DNA sequence: AGGCGGCACGGTCTGTTGAG
DNA sequence: CTCAACAGACCGTGCCGCCTGC
């Protein structure tokens, strides 16, 4: 019946094991455990850990994907959206347990469910797409780099940070945008962006 | 040390197989078997799996132990050293895999009491980046963090040392003088092969 | 309903050849076009499987034993050649003789001991009509007469493969006198097609 | 290699699981137990369980060519050789139950060579052996050798083992003489199989 | 530094029964 | 005749350290 709902119930704990233990270390066993299921139940919806993978890839997937055209409609427009669209998968990398896995499932082993659409090659060029809209609107700079910036962008996204609690995840992005400003933005409305971005620091 | 070469053969793969796979993707069957020797001289090297992602990271933090004191043998500015060590830290994952599997490794537990590569990494720079701030390289007011959390995904995320000084450009306008800016920001793209 | 002869016909291809044990009920019910939840509304269990596919055997082999209209020796001569004319037509029986062969959670009667009791009983009444010598040890022919037609494959040439063979037992044990009556009754029954 | 006292020891646990409960039944946690062994020790000597049946299986076939190589030109006729030999495999159908499973695995295995397979390796033996035995008397010049093959390898079966093998089989041999062999040499034949048997 | 062996779970999936 | 969920061993083998005759 609706016990479809009895499924996303170990993802949302599978995703949790996922990120702080690793792949090749979450025993199905353990999986199981932190949901509420059986062995068998688990099996129901999902093949393989392998298939608990590649699904849980495009929880991620399609979570961003209706945060980067959802989220435009009215307001914000080419390097102002990309600020918008960093500070809110920021937050569900935290107030998330979800998607911050898939950004370790994804780097530590790529899953092998065919087909397979990397998620690197979506942000190395959602955001090289939306970067080249800065530079036909006087928003960056000409002279600077067309795809450098973007491989250099989706990377210090990531930056690991596990090593550090997740409280200082959506404050440290605050700081990447800083800098990065500095180099892009031709200096008259260089503040225009600071004030956004010590703003978007503490939501979503 | 004389016939210890058994055990600098048994890295050699296992460092390959800890990268075209993973950790516990790579099992002790293969291990042994694409290296060239039995278990029973396995367990005369080494105690444990464990213990190979602790000679694996530590032949990687004693290769930043060599370069890092190869630029301060000579005369180079703080923040050139920091910033030709940066080029030196990266033609080096691109070559052996014996240091690559280290970039593996440290990322999906290192053992006790080793400093983990990512806690040196990152207080490299800081110890570097504010030695190149008494030089006045660097401006005071930049907090100094800015450091590895940037420079991460430089061979991670996969002419390539080309994407290295890209982000270069974008932290000298900024961070550097604008006077001296236009010194470090020449020298360093006069060099991104080498 | 007619899913009850689906879900035994479909599942009688996927026995033999398989081994029944490692037949997964899954591709039975694949294979037969029903759902899990339909197998367990005509059957509730594999074990109960088995049992369902050898009585639509022992029920057909007792189905054939309504032809004592001949000779007593021939109202068994004749089953034999019958009988090697069903278990090459279609995957039932077959599946009920892989079935028998192996480990049978029977109970229908024994698998082979009613082919060795009820299948002597039509031929020690052919033993007071003098077609069989009357001074031999009987039941020690039933038991070494069920094999043969098992086969060394468990090429095509069967009735072959027993006409040739019944010769054998019609030197020994059918008189000389009316030894012939029954050799020409082999090779006219080794025409099939 | 006290192995060889360990694999031994598997093996034959394992065929007498096989011989009872089948291929496709055999717990592989219970066959340790029923050996002496751990999970580990059996994997070292066989990776899957289909590799108990290419070294069980392998014993059966070459022991058929050890009761060959016995019976070579010890002074046996072409006949006399196959009537002590179908005695021969009634020795480890019953003392052994490591030739008794290679006597039942007739469905596993369903087809890799070299391997001889149990079938045409008896067929063979049976075939290629009475080829010489209608030529010095004992098979009459109408009985097919190839029509026989397929009865002389399934009559073997003999009983529920598919007792009660190594009685049932002397009247096998006691029915098949007459209806083989002259009635020169049927009670001479008879005679070294009615004592070949008071002890198998 | 051997070949041989010790336990235990890694995951795959099997034949099953309660919602409605 | 259904979609759901149920526990449970099924067989691999991974990884180690006991006494072990090629």
């Amino acid at each position: 019946l609706r016990a479809e709902q009895t499924r996303a119930t170990i993802i949302g704990a599978a995703a949790d094991l996922f990120d702080r233990r690793g792949y090749e270390s979450t025993t199905l066993s353990e999986i199981v455990a932190h949901a509420g299921v059986t062995k068998g139940a688990l099996y129901f919806h999902f093949a393989a850990k392998e298939d608990l993978a590649h699904a849980i890839l495009e929880i991620q997937s399609r979570t961003s994907r209706r945060l980067a055209k959802d989220l435009d409609g009215r307001g914000y427009s080419s390097l102002e959206a990309l600020m918008r669209l960093t500070f809110g998968m920021a937050r569900l990398c935290v107030q998330g347990p979800v998607l911050r896995a898939g950004l370790r499932l994804a780097t530590a082993g790529v899953p092998v469910r065919p087909p397979l659409p990397h998620p690197f090659t979506e942000w190395r060029e959602i955001a090289t797409s939306r970067l080249l809209d800065a530079v036909r609107q006087s928003d960056v700079h000409q002279d600077i780099d067309v795809d450098s910036v973007a491989h250099t962008l989706v990377c210090s996204v990531v930056g690991t940070r596990t090593l550090e609690p997740a409280g200082r995840e959506p404050r440290r992005l605050a700081e990447m945008w800083y800098i990065l400003i500095r180099g892009m933005v031709p200096v008259t409305r260089r503040a225009r962006y600071v004030t956004l971005a010590a703003r978007l620091e503490q939501e979503t």
